[PDB]
DNA sequence: CGATTCAATGAATCCCAAG
DNA sequence: GCTTGGGATTCATTGAATC
């Protein structure tokens, strides 16, 4: 019942959250699975198979079944979150909505909603969708008439910080040496969440000596992060052999002071898009003996053949390579004037 | 249906009144709060999303967009319904307004969904190749990084105020189009409020048709979709994919003498040799069949595309057999 | 050694036209 | 509707292998 400072607990979230008592931890943060619903296999385009999250604790029989599993352990997490604490849940688009409305219809508050951008997630191989490269945080209070939730606003230095007030968090996946190996040599679990992101969390909405409670711990992400921000930590985990990696994981975590971004493009696309040039309008040369036509898509066309400003600007010179952007130009009052000012204008909005 | 279509009413109303199975596209954009209780909500929200998807095509897809306040609501219901979502997109607002009150994270984006009808209907517009295009020759993702609508886009009404305080932007419903519909295609909106949809419907060469119960949002959007300029269809083609290039099956290419029986062809390294059948087969020694299933075999691959597998001696060297596929597609 | 080329892989609801 | 099989499809990053 006198917890230390680091605590690992074998079992089902739900049954050890209602042994714990009520109104006992600062912080949740819940990882729960998805419920991704895959049909079969995926293939990437040198016909390799992906290593599909196929595991039995991520299959439900249907969204019913989930909602019900999904409102018990929220409803038990409500019960031991302390009044003044806040809970997060992280998920994709195959549940997220289904969290969002039950943590909405047990009495949390809803404060923000926070996007992972994932800067190298998997692709899209086949064609079919937009690569998704994201994944979804909800941060929510314990009541909306809650006395004072904790959010470090002052201390972080957030006043006007264009980065760290924003809702959306760039974040890298979980690779590399950060990425715990099973004893196959292969990742030892498959839903690994970056450390990275589980300090934004900790660090913006808790304070050191808090405790936080993760009823899905896996190979013990939240308690890793936790330790090495002077924050203790509550971890339930049903499978055994994800404890083991997380046991040995935590135990060469140094404690640090916790007081110790790369070039966007910017398409030809979305010059169409913005509307500083239509479709239909007409690419010229330095000289003007060169014409291209604008396409909706910021692709261009001369003659038969159509392509970026980049291959078709190589083609129409008889050229190897070529910078669309110093070549074209298009006509304003005062003449022609390279495509290049139109992406450095659009670039200075970014 | 009409290019230009705009009803003034309730939605639930409007959208019954409408035949079945005769949009190909849906943009919704609901209001936060049910009137200017979650019950009262979700069950307005399941009522204009089912006669919503009545109207659908049965290939069709519906958008819908959403704060932290009520996209988990649609979110729902869209899942129950019987919607299959294909993505969920993080409009990244480029400018967002700050947050000085320090108590909660600034809103710097909001939440679409994109889902089809039905999970089944697999059969959806996904202009995959011109969105790659747009996005400097790297796939699209579901993040997306546009401005917040200011400016002259902004309509103001008289005494210089903003007209619509939910007024979203041009660019962001102009990747909504170009992406999931052809031109021609009818777009229902039944949140119009200031024509938003129907602008940039309207410049992609799209139809639409647009429903909203203020009648002072209809007249700022009659006025400022009378103002856009139409795109002339011959400059409305984009990027296009090679699955539906004019397919030419193997055997034509025998059949026409650009390849004949007795020819061997090889892989990329030599070291796999096929010849070459009357009726467009291949054989690598007693395995006989097509040039996708036999360069699968000859490799212990599940699949293979032989037209980039399989290559034919020429002048120069190896060259691939798809090649011999452009010519014929060039005349 | 450094520079250049391969190989691997990550929460994924991932084909579609012809008959 | 179903089945069949042609043939289309990948981004960022890490770390080993090769030159
Ligand atoms: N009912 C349950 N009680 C406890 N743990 C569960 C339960 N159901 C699933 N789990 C585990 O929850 C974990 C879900 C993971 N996404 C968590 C990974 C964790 N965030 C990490 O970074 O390591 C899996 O390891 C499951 O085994
Ligand atoms: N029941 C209803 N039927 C039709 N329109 C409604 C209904 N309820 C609210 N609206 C309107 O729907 C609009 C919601 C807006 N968020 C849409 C704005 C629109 N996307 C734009 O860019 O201008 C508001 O103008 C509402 O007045």
């Amino acid at each position: 019942m006198k917890f230390g400072p680091e605590t690992i607990i074998h079992g089902d979230c739900i049954e050890q959250m209602n042994a714990l008592p009520e109104k006992s931890v600062d912080l949740i943060f819940a990882d729960p699975p998805y419920n991704l619903q895959l049909g079969g296999d995926l293939l990437r385009p040198d016909n390799s198979k992906v290593d599909a999250v196929d595991d039995h604790w991520d299959q439900f029989e249907s969204f019913a079944a989930y909602d019900k599993f999904t409102r018990e352990w929220l409803k038990a997490a409500r019960r031991v979150l302390k009044d003044d604490g806040a809970i997060w849940v992280i998920g994709s688009y195959h549940n997220i909505f289904r969290v969002g409305v039950a943590v909405q219809d047990l009495g949390f508050w809803i404060l923000n909603d926070i996007v992972w951008r994932k800067s190298n997630p998997m692709p899209n191989f086949k064609g079919t969708r937009f690569a998704n490269a994201h994944e979804t945080l909800i941060w929510a209070s314990k009541s909306q008439n809650a006395k004072r939730y904790t959010f470090n606003y002052d201390a972080l230095k957030m006043a006007n910080d264009e980065v760290q007030m924003r809702s959306d968090w760039t974040i890298p996946l979980c690779t590399g040496e950060e990425r715990i190996k099973g004893a196959d040599g292969q990742k030892a679990h498959p839903t690994q969440k970056p450390e990275a992101l589980l300090y934004r969390v900790i660090l913006s909405t808790t304070k050191p000596g808090d405790v936080i409670l993760d009823p899905f711990f896996g190979v013990g992400t939240t308690g890793a992060a936790a330790k090495r921000l002077g924050r203790k930590f509550i971890g339930i985990e049903r499978e055994a052999e994800y404890l083991e990696h997380a046991k040995a994981r935590i135990a060469k975590v140094v404690p640090i002071a916790p007081e110790d971004r790369a070039e966007p493009r910017v398409p030809f696309g979305t010059i169409v898009e913005a509307g500083l040039l239509s479709p239909g309008d007409t690419l010229y040369c330095s000289k003007g003996t060169h014409v291209a036509k604008v396409r909706p898509d910021g692709s261009i066309t001369v003659g038969d053949l159509s392509g970026s400003i980049h291959k078709i600007g190589a083609l129409v010179q008889s050229a190897p390579a070529c910078n669309g952007w110093t070549y074209w130009h298009f006509k304003t009052d005062a003449g022609l004037a390279p495509i290049d000012v139109l992406r450095a204008q659009v670039r200075a909005g970014m």
